[PDB]
């Protein structure tokens, strides 16, 4: 269900958002507490199979505050916004 909702913003990224998304999970800011994904299978990756490996990788509340950031770093803070307000009770 959160992976449901964090499907649902990837699918809004347009091509050059999605590149771009992937990039930053593929070499996400070492002092985290995150990991970052490996490259084969976040290119290979659709949509949900994409939320599904970053849940997978990092758990669903990192996850969650890794793609709210990438979405700003991104330039997409309408996607930034709508998960900040639309953030799981964890």
């Amino acid at each position: 269900s959160t992976r449901c909702k964090l499907a649902r913003y990837l699918e809004d990224l347009e091509d050059v958002d999605l590149k771009k998304f992937k990039m930053h999970l593929e070499d996400y800011p070492p002092q985290k507490g995150c990991i970052p994904l490996p490259r084969g299978q976040t290119e290979k990756a659709d949509h949900v199979d994409l939320a599904t490996l970053m849940i997978d990788f990092n758990g669903e509340e990192k996850a969650w505050a890794m793609a709210v950031w990438i979405f700003a770093a991104i330039n997409r803070r309408d996607l930034y916004e709508k998960a900040k307000r639309d953030e799981p009770k964890w």
